[PDB]
């Protein structure tokens, strides 16, 4: 799977939000582009001059994750964030040029993203109370991963002692977009569990943290909710639920072609931090059936 890597696998099944810090600061921002921000401003006019009900909006960016050493009591994550923007995502990340943007990035600051918008988007392996994940169809007139299927997620837009404020802003953002697009009412879901972050190689490693969420309605009245919503409630064009027996050999099956990049980082994240289990018990012959 050269399109997903993993920049970080979190311990204990999965983070609560208590357990991690962020440090939001400019030192965490892109670096100006080697001939300018000019190139950038220049590929938004052109996009704007076609599509002028275009908007654009504050997006947080990923530096780099810092685990503590395992077992440890404290705080187990760090999150080094800066603020980067949509337009600036258009004119890097998505740009023809971004591969050229990674050398350049490699030759003067030692870093392949130091010249990336990379914003941080958010995912959810969501379980129903019948052990079913759920999946989303996305339309195939859109620009990005057209057709393809998708989880439920996002781009989080902004608003330890601003810190912790932005912690929580990621964790809502991953409900609220649950919310938003399958129409689930809040007070079915779980807190949120950190499972790690995966990084997207097709969109010059722009990366997504990958959240574990259980819901208490079945599959069944999961998909009336979503259906109930009429076809402006949602911007997928269909639902549909995988067991969690059968998400162990996803990517043995026909469907993992059909995946959208930042879709795999949350199942392998889902199978290797909430499946693959430690104990006796769980990993006997019968319930952890060989092969
Ligand atoms: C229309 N696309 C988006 O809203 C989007 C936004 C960002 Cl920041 C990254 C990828 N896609």
């Amino acid at each position: 799977d050269p399109e997903v890597t993993l920049l970080l696998q979190c311990p204990g099944g999965g983070l609560p939000q208590e357990q991690i810090q962020a440090e939001l600061s400019p030192a965490h921002d892109r670096r100006p582009l080697p001939g300018g921000d000019e190139a950038i401003t220049a590929i938004w006019e052109t996009r704007l001059k076609a599509q002028p009900w275009l908007f654009d909006a504050p997006k947080f960016r990923l530096h780099s994750a810092t685990l503590a050493p395992i077992g440890s009591r404290g705080p187990q994550l760090l999150l080094r964030l800066g603020l980067t923007s949509y337009r600036d995502f258009l004119g890097t990340n998505w740009s023809s040029s971004a591969a050229w943007l990674r050398q350049q990035g490699a030759t003067d600051w030692g870093d392949t993203q130091a010249y990336l918008a990379d914003p941080l988007g958010v995912g959810a392996a969501l379980a129903t109370a019948d052990d079913f994940l759920v999946f989303l169809r996305r339309s195939r007139q859109v620009a990005e991963a057209p057709g393809l299927v998708d989880v439920p997620g996002g781009h989080p837009e902004p608003q330890d002692l601003a810190g912790q404020l932005v912690v929580h802003e990621l964790f809502s953002s991953v409900l609220q977009e649950i919310c938003d697009e399958v129409n689930l009412p809040l007070l079915t879901l779980s807190q949120p569990l950190l499972l790690g972050i995966a990084r997207n190689e097709t969109s010059a490693g722009r990366a997504s943290a990958e959240f574990y969420v259980q819901c208490s309605l079945t599959s069944e009245q999961v998909r009336k909710h979503y259906l109930s919503g009429g076809p402006e409630a949602h911007e997928s064009t269909g639902i549909f639920f995988v067991e969690t027996q059968n998400v162990r050999r996803l990517p043995e099956t026909e469907m993992w072609a059909e995946l959208c990049p930042s879709a795999k980082g949350a199942i392998i994240l889902y199978n290797r931090v909430q499946g693959s289990p430690t104990g006796a018990a769980l990993g006997s012959p019968a319930l952890l059936p060989p092969l």
